[PDB]
Order: structure tokens, then sequence, then C-alpha cells
């Protein structure tokens, strides 16, 4: 009943169906671990297909008080309130829940996407307007007999996935679950404590990869990178693929890179490793990214004698941002219980017939040095 219960757009997120109020209003709603309000478009936007009517629902509770959130990309302002929530196709039940009601936004729903609000799984610490309003999945926890933890399957212009809330199902990936701390609770905050393209490690003192912070976050498209660390990935990258040489432009995200359809050429783009900090002393697990990860495909009818992609690896300035096309074909558990992330080799693996995407360890490393950068 919870298998296959995301759909999205490449791109454009992974979207649950929910329904707010009394009686019930069905909005389709992205799925967020990098942030921790549930705010959904209340008013007419040329983008949105519907929104929420706070009219005609019984239950709601205005909270009076407004509120904003500007993410990386796009931002929101609205007001405050509560009322009630389910999800059809999750645990069977019924919570109040805070809900920002979106009456003004810029830059944040996307023509043609399908949802019309967004669900932030991540901690009351980065919520806005602060911490005091409790985010979604803890009222769920305290309201029901929901377990603390749930897990995600994204899979690779429609695509879909799984929203597993309150356990882990076997059946949607193989081999070992790899574990690493939630750092601090606020973001899904991890380490990262080595990074290899091709095999070769980067060879930066490891402080780097987490500068100032390492997050999984599925609302975020690409992996991101601090500045010194995306420079050095994609000085590494161009040297693999140098039988290849491409604009400029495309290593920056503004520029496609296309191939006669069915020709893309994979096996001259590495393999990327992160290895992540393990539960025990100096030891970690890497989680192997491919090249059809990275580099994701543009659909579009007009281009359409060609194979087109947009690389989605990019330049952060507030840390690194494990976003979509890195959960993609890994099954991610965030065991909020336990305070660690699990990842394992998801039933939708990424895989051609000379690599596949892996969760693999441990690995020991004599260096005592902490990764974290505070
Ligand atoms: C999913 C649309 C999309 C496409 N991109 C990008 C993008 C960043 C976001 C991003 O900011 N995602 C938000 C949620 C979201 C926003 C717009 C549309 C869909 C989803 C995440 O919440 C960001 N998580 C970290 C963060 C950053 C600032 C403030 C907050 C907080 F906590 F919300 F305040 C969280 C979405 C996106 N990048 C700039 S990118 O490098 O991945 C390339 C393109």
């Amino acid at each position: 009943e919870m298998v296959d219960n995301l759909r999205g757009k490449s791109g454009q997120g992974y979207y649950v169906e929910m329904t707010v109020g009394s009686p019930p209003q069905t909005l389709n709603i992205l799925v967020d671990t990098g942030s921790s309000n549930f705010a959904v478009g209340a008013a007419p936007h040329p983008f949105l297909h519907r929104y929420y009517q706070r009219q005609l629902s019984s239950t709601y509770r205005d909270l009076r008080k407004g509120v904003y959130v500007p993410y990386t990309q796009g931002k929101w302002e609205g007001e405050l309130g509560t009322d009630l929530v389910s999800i059809p196709h999750g645990p069977q039940v019924t919570v109040r829940a805070n809900i920002a009601a979106i009456t003004e936004s810029d830059k944040f729903f996307i023509q043609g996407s399908n949802w019309e609000g967004i669900l932030g799984l991540a901690y009351a610490e980065i919520a806005r307007p602060d911490d005091s309003l409790e985010p979604f999945f803890d009222s769920l926890v305290k309201q029901t007999h929901v377990p603390n933890l749930f897990s995600l399957q994204l899979c690779g212009a429609s695509v879909g996935g799984s929203m597993i809330i309150g356990g882990i199902d076997h059946s949607l990936y193989t081999g070992s679950l790899w574990y690493t701390p939630i750092r601090r609770e606020w973001y899904y905050e991890v380490i990262i404590v080595r990074v290899e393209i091709n095999g070769q490690d980067l060879k930066m003192d490891c402080k780097e990869y987490n500068y100032d912070k390492s997050i999984v976050d599925s609302g975020t498209t690409n992996l991101r990178l601090p500045k010194k660390v995306f420079e050095a990935a994609v000085k590494s990258i161009k040297a693999a693929s140098s039988t290849e040489k491409f604009p400029d432009g495309f290593w920056l995200g503004e520029q496609l890179v296309c191939w006669q359809a069915g020709t893309t050429p994979w096996n001259i783009f590495p393999v990327i490793s992160l290895y992540l900090m393990g539960e025990v002393t100096q030891q970690s697990f890497r989680i192997t990214i491919l090249p059809q990860q990275y580099l994701r495909p543009v659909e579009d009818v007009a281009t359409s004698q060609d194979d087109c992609y947009k690389f989605a690896i990019s330049q952060s300035s507030t840390g690194t941002v494990m976003g979509a096309v890195i959960m993609e074909g890994f099954y991610v558990v965030f065991d909020r219980a336990r305070k660690r992330i699990g990842f394992a080799v998801s039933a939708c693996h990424v895989h051609d017939e000379f690599r596949t995407a892996a969760v693999e360890g441990p690995f020991v490393t004599l260096d005592m040095e902490d990764c974290g950068y505070n």
C-alpha cells in the first residue's frame, strides 16, 4: 500500500498525495528532507492546478502569524494555521498539524510540476519563524503510534518512488544497510570523510567536504559542493572524460550536452565515491555515484533526435547538499529514533552492463582528524 506512493518529474522533486482540511482537500506535496515547514499553495497562482481553500475547512484554525521561507531556489510567504491532515497512501491516520498557507511566492512553484505544496521532514531547529513551530513528522509521531522513522526510495520525464512511513520495507533494497550518524538534529546533517573520482582521492583536508555542513536533502536536485571541492571534482571529471571536450557552460550547469539518441558515452565519465562517517571510530562506508545519476536527462521533444543532459553537480556557499541525484537508486532510511541515516542499494538501482551504484564497507582511516567543520 505504501510502495510507489511517490511521483515526480525529473529535476522537479518527488511528491506524495496528501489531504488537508475537513472535508478533505487533496493536494500533491513535495517530499523535502531539507526543510521543516509544511506549506501549501492557498491562493491562485499561474502554475497551481489547485490550492488549499481555508474557508471550506471547518477544522482550520488561524494562528494569526505570518511566515516567510527563502530556500536556495525560490521563496514564499504565508499565514500560519493548523488543520487536519492525512496521507491516503501512507499510514491510515489523521493528524492535526501546522500548515503555512502560501499567499505569495517567487520562483517556488514550477510550471507544469504537479505539486502544490511542500512537506519539510527535517527538525524543528530550522522551522520558520522559529523552533516552536512543530514540524509535521513530529506531530505525526506524537499523535499516532507511528515509529519515529521514515525511508525514501527515489527512482530515476516522469519518475516515481516510495516513502515508507514508520518503517523499512525490505523489498525496496538489496544487500546491507549502512548507517551514518546524524551529527546534529536540524537538517539531516552528516559527515563526509573522503571523496574519490575514478578511484582517485581528491586529497583535501576532510573538513573541506563539510564546510560548513553536509546534508541529505530530497528537496534539492543536484549534488551541491563547497567551491573548493566543486572545483577539484570538476577538474578530475574533466580529466577522466578528456577524450571529449565540452563547453565551460556545461560544467557550470548553464548548457546541455547532447548526443545522438542511444549513444551517450557513459564509459568516459567517472564514478564518484562519497565516503560517509561510520557508527564506529575511524570507520566509514562509501556510496558510489554513476554518471547516469549526475548527468540528469532533460526531456524535450524538440531535442529528441538526441539524448540531452544537464550536469547535476554544482557549487554551494552553504555546504554539501546530497540531493535527489545522489539519493536516487539508494534506499535511504531516516532513522530519527536512533539519530542515524541508513543507505542501501535500492530495487531501482542505477547500473549498466559494466558498473553499478554501490553501498560498501567498512573502510578504515589512520588519520584521527574530526571531519566536522564545527
Ligand atoms: C526541485 C527544484 C530544484 C531544481 N534545482 C534546485 C536547487 C535547490 C532547491 C532547494 O532550494 N530546495 C528546497 C525545497 C524546494 C525549493 C523550491 C522548489 C522545490 C523544492 C530545499 O528545502 C533546500 N534545502 C536546504 C535549505 C536551504 C535554504 C533554506 C532552507 C530552510 F530550512 F527551508 F529554510 C533549507 C530546489 C531545486 N538547486 C539550486 S540545484 O543546485 O539543485 C539545481 C536546480
